[PDB]
């Protein structure tokens, strides 16, 4: 039977990019897909245009399209959900205002997931602020659990890979064990202190190839500021690269990661995590995923004082956003 | 060794869609690609942003990116060229109205291809009016030949398949031998008089499943107006579906068509084509492509009176567009 995949904000730049890749088989391969596309009413005219284009692609893997502005219809029997839709950042809008505006959206979508989606639904939150939006959706999804939710830091992760590969002058598939800790924000911790690069014989630690000043300074600022830089250049969002990251995240989450491969995923903090992060937020960790689709935090990593401090700062921000989010929802 | 692929208008809607698909391996598979991306100076800021996004995808198949506003740099030693760069129509006009704004581009790019690209370069013209822009480019490429050039009707073709599949109520891969003849314009001839459809109980002719009046009326107008319909709905270009069609066209052109499949391609009209079209324009024909990448017009097709009249009408339009284009170029040349 076909798999039911939801994309919210489907008429937007990320939704658009994601829809055609999923429709043509990039996510589930040969398995047929029924795309659920959710928009708000003012975007429905454009969304029907997207549906026309999908038909005009003649992709055999696309078994059906459900375009709607009704959450009950959008979330019904969904197996996979990309929560991309969110209020647009107008000129001059601050992060704090965006948090408040989106809080209500993810409360509604959390409830809709709980009541309408399959109990096994895998929910990836892309819309910003991703970690906190994910927290809100999960908080309002009583029929679901922590295993159903994650927030996307995979674009931060892919950015780190691309940049370190270029710095080292190696192809991207020769870089391993990169990590982005914490929040999808400027307090994210791009951490290559565990990363390795393939040489002729075996591997080489990235920290042995490059100086500390770069790895903990310039590199960090480069990745943390990359989203703003793309926006500045294009005068638009990082659509294709974000859609790509979302697919990579979901693919690894659904089918598992290869041995040795780490992927950064914002996940509910378990009390047993070995890095001292307190439960109660969505926090990006280095993860593996087994063939059952179960996420496992990578253990046994030595955290230096610099990484430790950065990890603490981003946790503190995540806690702040939560409290800010809970207060606005309380009304 | 990596293949060098040019996309012009790379910061724009179709160019952006096409770039990531090519970069990730959708066109050449596991073979490495170096992308050449050409824009005009005002769009270079955005193009560097696209280049950032490409790096941020971490695709192993992408061996390099050359982003520039210099045609000499952009066209240098290119193997494959998607000429997308061009003004789109908006919100609702004729593709021939773009002729004035776009004709000069293809004159320059034709010369650049001839002088800088590999003599074996495969050039797909997407920018509108596609058939006439392709003619202009070829006319200005003295080193190259008809084999180097085509114009995209593959989106018309894919629309026709999607729509007839939906109407027939079958999956899209169950429809075969669709044709779109002529100009990528309102006079295009979506022709399913040769098409077949596979069902549980066997293969049948589309003409036996649907009435002639639908096939020559409602269906035709739907496909002919589809480009404008999408533009009206989205308030933007048919970016992803056009990029998809461009990739389909180029893939089939480079690697050949699967046995039994026809694809519609705008190509230079050869002397002694089977269907009476006069040489001197770029005309969409039903084509197969062999493993050598050589295009062949499908022969022996029975052309009914309705299709014949439509084919003549679209040829007439292409000839008119050619003469308009040459007049426009002569005017521009002399201010
Ligand atoms: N986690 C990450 O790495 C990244 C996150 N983003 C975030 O993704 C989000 C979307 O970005 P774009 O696609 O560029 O924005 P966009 O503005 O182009 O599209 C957003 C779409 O969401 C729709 N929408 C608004 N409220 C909705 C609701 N309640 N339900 C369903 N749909 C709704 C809008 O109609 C719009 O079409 C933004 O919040 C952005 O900050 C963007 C890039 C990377
Ligand atoms: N054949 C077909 O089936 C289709 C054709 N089209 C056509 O494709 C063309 C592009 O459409 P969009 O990408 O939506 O337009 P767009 O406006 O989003 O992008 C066009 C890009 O071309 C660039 N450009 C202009 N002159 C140039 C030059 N001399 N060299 C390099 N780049 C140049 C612009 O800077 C711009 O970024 C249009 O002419 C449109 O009509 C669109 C859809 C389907």
């Amino acid at each position: 039977e076909p798999i039911h995949v939801l994309i919210t904000g489907a008429a937007g730049q990320i939704g658009y990019a994601l829809a055609f890749r999923i429709a043509k088989g990039d996510l589930f391969g040969d398995r047929k897909v029924v795309l659920h596309l959710l928009e708000i009413p003012p975007a429905m005219k454009a969304l029907e245009g997207v549906c026309m284009e999908l038909q005009d692609c003649a992709f055999p893997t696309l078994a059906g399209v459900v375009a709607t502005d009704d959450p009950e219809e959008a979330f019904k029997d969904v197996d996979v959900a990309f929560l991309v839709g969110s209020f647009p950042r107008k000129p001059g809008m601050e992060r704090a205002d965006l948090l408040e505006k989106n809080a209500g959206i993810f409360k509604v979508q959390g409830k809709a997931l709980s009541e309408y989606a399959k109990p096994t639904v895998k929910v990836l939150v892309v819309g910003n602020p991703a970690n906190t939006n994910c927290l809100i959706a999960m908080a309002n999804a009583p029929k679901l659990g922590p295993e159903n939710f994650s927030a996307m830091t995979r674009l931060d992760h892919n950015r780190a890979i691309g940049e370190i590969a270029a710095k080292l002058g190696v192809p991207v598939d020769k870089v391993h064990n990169v990590v982005v800790w914490g929040n999808h924000s400027n307090t994210q911790v791009p951490d290559v202190s565990h990363a390795t690069v393939d040489k002729e014989g075996g591997t080489k630690k990235v920290s042995d190839a490059l100086p500390k000043e770069y790895l903990e300074g310039e590199f960090v600022q480069k990745i943390a500021q990359r989203g703003g830089a793309v926006i500045e250049a294009r005068g638009a969002s990082s659509a294709a690269s974000a859609a790509n990251a979302a697919l990579c995240h979901m693919r690894d989450w659904l089918f598992g990661t290869k041995p040795g491969d780490w992927v950064s995923m914002g996940i509910p903090v378990p009390e047993g995590n070995p890095y001292g992060i307190k439960p109660g937020v969505i926090y990006s960790f280095p993860c593996t995923v087994d063939k059952d689709g179960k996420v496992h935090i990578v253990e046994g990593l030595e955290i230096n004082d610099w990484v430790r401090e950065k990890m603490e700062a981003t946790e503190k921000e995540l806690i702040e956003e939560r409290e800010t989010a809970f207060k606005v929802l309380a009304q």
